C-alpha cells in the first residue's frame, strides 16, 4: 500500500495535499504532550553515577534496577546520572523508527521501519484527556457524526485520552487479538502518561499491534479483522 514517515506530519500543507491523494491519513492537530480539557519535594532514585569508561563500555545509567524504573516513574533533570539517564524516554521522545501504512480493512496502521527488540519504547499515546462525562458526551457526538475510527484510551479513573482531533502517530496503532506490543502507564513530573512498548522482537516491515482492552459502550461493537487464529471477533471488552 501507500506509506509515510513521522516527519511527513510536521508539514501541515504537504500533508493536507497528500491526504487528498490517499497517500497520507486524514488531517488532525499534531501535539507532543497530553492536553487536559478540564484541569484537575520531588524524589530522585538512588542509582550510582556511571564512570566515563562504563558508559563507553555500553553500561545502562538507571537500568533494570533503578528505583524509579521499577515503579514506572521517569527520572527528572535532577537524576544522579544527569544527561546519561536512560529512564527519561517519554520526556526525550526516544521513540522507535516506525512508518504509517494503509492496511486492507483496518484503515491506517503502524509498522516497524527497523527490527525492534523486546520491551522497546515505540510511541507515547497523546490526545485530549476527558473525564467520564466528557468521554460519554463525545462517543454520542462521534456516533451522530458517524465516525468509523475511535481513538479513546483508558489512562486512570476519570481520565480517558481522546486522539480523535488532537494527538500523534500513536493514534494509528491497530488492535490485534495476538499483539506484538502492550500499553505501559508511566509517571512524568507527578503526572500519568501511557505509551506503546514491544512485548517481543518485531521484525522490520511487521505491523505494530496491541491488545485494546476497553469497556464496550452501546449496542454495536466494531468487528476485528486482525486475522489471528484466536480472534475474539470484536474490539474492546466482553460487553
Ligand atoms: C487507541 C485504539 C487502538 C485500537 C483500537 F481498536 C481502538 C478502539 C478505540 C475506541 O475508542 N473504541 C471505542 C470505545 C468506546 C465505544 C466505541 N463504540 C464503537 C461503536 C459504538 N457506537 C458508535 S454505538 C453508540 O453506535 O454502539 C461505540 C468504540 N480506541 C482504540
Ligand atoms: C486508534 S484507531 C487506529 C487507526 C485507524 N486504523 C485509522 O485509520 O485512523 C482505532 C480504529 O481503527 C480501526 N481498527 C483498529 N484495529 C482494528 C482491528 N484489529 N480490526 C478492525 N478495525 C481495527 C477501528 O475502526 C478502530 O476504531
Ligand atoms: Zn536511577
Ligand atoms: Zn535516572
Ligand atoms: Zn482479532
Amino acid at each position: 500500500g501507500p506509506s509515510c514517515v513521522m516527519d511527513d506530519f510536521r508539514d501541515p500543507q504537504r500533508w493536507k495535499e497528500c491526504a487528498k491523494q490517499g497517500k497520507m491519513p486524514c488531517y488532525f492537530d499534531l501535539i507532543e504532550e497530553n492536553v487536559y480539557l478540564t484541569e484537575r519535594k520531588r524524589m530522585q532514585c538512588e542509582c550510582t553515577p556511571l564512570s566515563k569508561d562504563e558508559r563507553a563500555q555500553g553500561e545502562i545509567a538507571c537500568g533494570e534496577d533503578c528505583l524509579n524504573r521499577l515503579l514506572m516513574i521517569e527520572c527528572s533533570s535532577r537524576c544522579p546520572n544527569g544527561d546519561y539517564c536512560s529512564n527519561r524516554r517519554f520526556q526525550r521522545k526516544q521513540h522507535a523508527d516506525v512508518e504509517v501504512i494503509l492496511t486492507e480493512k483496518k484503515g491506517w496502521g503502524l509498522r516497524a521501519a527497523k527490527d525492534l527488540p523486546s520491551n522497546t519504547f515505540v510511541l507515547e499515546y497523546c490526545g485530549e484527556v476527558l473525564d467520564h462525562k466528557e468521554f460519554k458526551a463525545r462517543v454520542k457526538e462521534y456516533a451522530r457524526n458517524k465516525n468509523i475510527h475511535y481513538y479513546f484510551m483508558a489512562l486512570k479513573n476519570d481520565e480517558i485520552i481522546d486522539a480523535t482531533q488532537k494527538g500523534n502517530c500513536s493514534r494509528f496503532m491497530n488492535h490485534s487479538c495476538e499483539p506484538n506490543c502492550e500499553t505501559q502507564k508511566w509517571t512524568v513530573n507527578g503526572q500519568l502518561r501511557v505509551g506503546f512498548f514491544t512485548t517481543k522482537l518485531v521484525p522490520s516491515g511487521s505491523e505494530l499491534t496491541f491488545d485494546y482492552q476497553f469497556q464496550r459502550y452501546g449496542k454495536e461493537a466494531q468487528k476485528c479483522f486482525c486475522g489471528s487464529a484466536n480472534c475474539r471477533g470484536y474490539l474492546g471488552g466482553e460487553n
